[PDB]
């Protein structure tokens, strides 16, 4: 029995009330700048020539000793493209040894015609011919017809295609015709199909949080305040801001030339493990909601069906009738528009994800070749070899 | 009061039905190959000397000038067991300004009997002896005891193991006996306890999606499309196709030459916010479903209390009776087999993930250690020294 | 119609309970322990001279020849000073061809008064001067003012500020005054605003798992056993063994010179997609147990909207009265304190999280400027010049 005598209250109901989020996903439109070149658009190509011009009058005369120097003879424009076309460099003549007469030869602008796949050159002089002169010369070269990637700078407005060397430097790209240069042995002919900037009008996905946290394929980038970034290999513009001018935001050079350490991506392994744990605990939280919402339905479906003795049968979808033998037990006998009570939509999942990773820029293919090539040089002059 | 007069439908409540999903667990059963070998097992050894070998007979006789050479003699197998068991190297003597009767010692088969810990030569040469040869000798040597990582390759079927360099070459290891080679000044000798590779049937852990994400201890990978895939540590071949002849899908050798750069790792940091705010957004959705819920089952029980007036002190737990005063406000007084109509079963929850970074090759103690000592040859080779 | 004759039972409800979890969020109080100085706060300046002293007395002389030596002058702490605030480095006099009375300028203790900005010495030499001595000086020079990061070693317990070499050597940073110190041709100057360490208290975000999975800002660790752990930036120290002598967990050295390869972080991406999988499965559990409920409460409210004929609108927050035309089917008609049944608290949202990537010490400015100085002189040391 209760007491109906003493009451207490009155009492409500307390809803619960889910916390506040700013966190919108919004479909951004942007213009989007790109400076793609697919194939083999780069060719480098080097030249020099090992040189030593003695001369052995005796130790009286001052004109006694050796004039020896490394000469960079870089390809000419057409030259190195010959070279890429053929993949083989062309130099001048092998001499050793060749004295007084044919000493004549250390001077003669040789017109290259010696073709090699690859050659490198020999350190080698003599001074044994007395009263005589003595001429040494080895050639060396070198060519490669690899992939080049264009990047995107600013400098003010209006992104510019430039190429990144791994020292920093930027160089930029001609958008007349087939940007050509030249720095000591060393030449570069950059030859793509189309000139410019190409520019796409598409929408990027977002998550608004003042912080703008966007997607568009395998780039991952916070969007600025002006609506207005360029990545490395793409500048996404905000139209509404199209018609304005802007600097954008620029990616630091330095993020790709310098390597990212062990202990960097064992951090990045470590915030994935503190988010993981955090989203096991939302996960739990969640779980524990739907215990109790069970535990509640129980007792008010064994409410319920004390009085509509075929509901229990409803929610199994089996035909049948309830009767309680005690509040908690119970026996079983055998037997247009609608209305939204939940307004439910279908639930937003994580899609998959998967950021692009393309490297340093001294391990590039052109770059490489370079270093290469740089520290074929050092080991082959360690010393002088007597072409005796 | 209402008008029941006039109706309108008829009407039916609207479920909620979850979107569908093809994401499954799956636990795959596979082969899975490996080469691991652990311990020191590896060792370089490295040995050469610089020869001067100098006549002078003034300026008139042709044979005055020096002939000058650095010659390899990288160690044979039983000599650099030796030297990495001994953890030192021997080389021939140091000869110094020996002329015109010592300076046949210039060629005399030494037979190195000279013990160094580690060894570094000198660039050294004098020609100052009138009539007479001068000899100068130095010697270098280095040795080191490492362990060697091998890998796993498949030119075709039957996955084999090989040793990368850090050019990208790959050289295969021997499964007869300690494999041993020599490449100019350096020796290599790998000698591993057990020869071949090591084959255990286990099952990885997979998500289903025509695609397939797998994980095995520190390793997450695709699973390809004819269920055989080689990492650089281990391949995983799908029995159901045990007795099937396959080319494996190959890891990209570069992958593990070439480092990443601090951009690739903050997009990834970039793609992980992306993810965590899309996380975020699903689960503030579900948090709303609850609020919803909520609200509906306190109505709900308001009106089912009214009638069974013991069933919000069944709810609460405590004995109590419910007299409403309000549609909303109410006053207190105080007081086998099991079915499911939820069938709801355990939560999965996702573990804890840490993936494995180990670095490039270049960085692996045996060609930094080959690497240093290249440099140190570059380094004492720079300028003559005068043997006077 | 149901036959009441037969029963079956009793039964119960089956409730549905929560799998029990470990993980907890914790507030750690720590004593943080850091060595940070900002600014430019290390100069860095090397200095050396080419010296080629020659003697021709003819091949009889067996004083003919050259003494040539490259020769480091590291610059003193003042000097040091001077060179960082002037941006410019002092060195001897260039001497060429100084023949017989001017040879004495090989050796005069040049007492450095030629200023440069940057000065690259030649290797040049020649002998022709008969009788007589021939002297060739070049200098070679170089200063920078960089920022360096100081880190935390331990060596036992009190961790220590140290600079890290690219080798993996460490130098211990003087807590008194303007660590300084010499090695060949460089000299090296830091100069922090305060010296010593830095200590704060402060709580640390932490998920315990046995294991501690802990946040700092953008620091993101595994807190070990005895709470004492040191990272290269920082220390954090549990009070609670505030007053004990502990060994704290190191950090790696090798992970902070090492890059990581592309594969490496192509595993984490791996891994990340792995758990997105898995966290998608769990998200979509919930949908189908919200799918269940709905179906559960939409049969509940048709049963008791029977008996409570204006329930159904005050779940729509409708004013209207239902009245069912069959057992799914309805028309419809016009018309202190609070209980909580459910306890539920505000949903645990993952926050936000972002590591930090600082890349490999060979890439900081003090030590990329010595490996480029060190490669100018590799380059510069190829071949002798003739001074005539």
């Amino acid at each position: 029995l209760c007491n109906k005598q003493q009451q207490q209250g009155p009492f409500t109901f307390a809803n619960y009330q889910e916390s506040p989020l700013n966190v919108s996903r919004l479909q951004i439109k942007v213009t989007k700048t790109t400076v793609q070149d697919r194939g083999k658009n780069f060719i480098i190509g080097y030249r020099a020539y090992w040189r030593s011009y003695c001369y052995n009058g005796g130790s009286l005369d001052g004109n006694t000793g050796c004039y020896n120097s490394l000469n960079p003879k870089p390809p000419t424009k057409d030259e190195l493209k010959t070279w890429g076309q053929e993949e083989v460099c062309y130099t001048g003549p092998e001499v050793q040894d060749a004295w007084s007469g044919d000493s004549s030869i250390c001077f003669v602008d040789w017109k290259m015609d010696n073709k090699h796949r690859a050659k490198e050159l020999e350190k080698r002089s003599n001074n044994n011919h007395f009263a005589h002169h003595t001429c040494n010369l080895s050639w060396r070269c070198g060519v490669t017809n690899t992939h080049l990637e264009v990047r995107l700078v600013a400098s003010g407005t209006q992104p510019q295609a430039v190429i990144v060397m791994p020292n920093g430097t930027t160089r930029a790209v001609s958008m007349v015709a087939e940007t050509f240069w030249t720095d000591g042995e060393f030449s570069y002919l950059y030859s793509p199909k189309v000139f410019g900037t190409r520019a796409e009008t598409k929408f990027i996905p977002c998550f608004k949080e003042e912080k703008f946290h966007c997607k568009d394929g395998d780039n991952f980038f916070e969007f600025p305040s002006s609506g207005f970034i360029c990545l490395p290999d793409a500048c996404y513009k905000n139209e509404k801001q199209k018609n304005n001018l802007l600097h954008p935001g620029m990616w630091n050079i330095s993020e790709k030339l310098h390597a990212a350490s062990v202990y960097d991506v064992n951090n990045v392994i470590h915030s994935l493990v503190y988010e993981t744990e955090s989203l096991r605990l939302s996960l739990a939280q969640l779980d524990h909601r739907f215990s109790v919402l069970t535990k509640l339905m129980n007792k008010m479906v064994s409410s319920l069906a004390k009085i509509d003795d075929r509901l229990i049968g409803a929610l199994l979808e089996k035909p049948m009738a309830s009767k309680f033998i005690s509040p908690t037990k119970f026996m079983v006998s055998p037997c247009s528009q609608t209305i939204d009570l939940f307004n439910f939509k279908t639930l937003w999942l994580p899609q998959l994800v998967a950021a692009k990773v393309e490297g340093v820029v001294s391990d590039e293919d052109g770059w490489t070749f370079v270093a290469n090539s740089k520290q074929a040089l050092l080991d082959t002059m360690t010393y002088t070899k007597n072409g005796g």
